[PDB]
DNA sequence: AGGTAGACTCGGAC
DNA sequence: GTCCGAGCTA
């Protein structure tokens, strides 16, 4: 999930867990526990807790408890469901956490690739992988005076630097490569070869890609690969470009 | 020094 | 076999 879908998982899970308490945790792939890395600790602390809030930096869910806070991660594929523990869990299920209610708040991964990490509250936000995370883009805080600081102090590509976690929270490549279009500028362009108003353009074009995506195929060139582009008609061309598949229109992008 | 490339994980898809 | 990709180590 990027983003936007999971700041829907955050306002549509939070009714569904509120004030509900903690009285058993199962962990059926312990990787996917980051801290305490001991997944008996993990699971112990967080007995008898209620939860009390649910919310979103960045991809990172923080669930809220009594004392403790929970940070989340689910990278591609992990999803969050609450149901009954009568219930058979589905595929793919790594932890589980139990309510006295006798419902359940599921965590599936097909890829086992999220993590979580738990802190007191108090803490939370001053440790991994919280720590260090830039402003989220929807927010003042995120500012093309931002941007702008960071992206000529750096060698980087301007892909590379809007993929950085710590440049802006949670800007996913499918974000990227979209907002790149929409501002005209190639994704392997020299980050410091940007101009102000370039810089400007960039992030109104992330606020609003993202922004769009979070109050919601309508894509320019993500996997679009060998496709018209559906501004010019160019072939829509892939390579790499910091590491990542980077799609863009050849023409449109400078 | 500290910014940077690199390595690292997973399994569905070729 | 090789590909892919979000966020501790030289
Ligand atoms: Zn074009």
């Amino acid at each position: 999930p990027e983003l936007p879908e999971v700041e829907t998982i955050r306002r549509t899970l939070l009714p569904l867990i509120v004030g509900k308490t903690i009285e058993d945790v199962r962990i059926f792939w312990p990787n996917i526990i980051r801290h305490p890395r001991d997944s008996e600790a993990f699971a112990a602390r967080m007995i008898g807790q209620t939860v009390r809030g649910l919310e979103r930096r960045g991809k990172f869910l923080k669930f809220l408890l009594d004392r403790d806070a929970l940070i989340s991660h689910l990278r591609m594929e992990g999803r969050y469901a609450v149901a009954s523990a009568l219930e058979p869990l589905e595929p793919h299920t790594h932890v589980v956490f139990c309510f006295t209610d006798g419902s359940e708040l599921r965590y599936r991964d097909v890829r086992k690739a999220g993590t979580m990490h738990v802190y007191a509250k108090e803490e939370a936000d001053r440790r991994p992988p919280l720590a260090e995370l830039g402003p989220e883009p929807l927010s003042p805080a995120f500012s093309p005076a931002v941007l702008a600081e960071r992206a000529v102090k750096t060698k980087r590509s301007v892909k590379a630097l809007l993929l950085d976690c710590t440049v802006v929270a949670g800007f996913g490549n499918i974000y990227v490569d979209e907002s790149l279009f929409r501002a005209g500028i190639l994704p392997g362009r020299p980050a410091a070869s940007l101009s102000s108003k370039e810089i400007e353009r960039l992030h109104e074009e992330m606020v609003a890609t993202i922004g769009e995506a979070v109050m919601k195929h309508h894509l320019y060139v993500y996997g679009r690969q060998g496709n018209p582009c559906k501004r010019c008609g160019t072939p829509i061309e892939k390579t790499v470009v910091a590491g990542r598949g980077t799609h863009y229109c050849p023409r449109c992008q400078r």
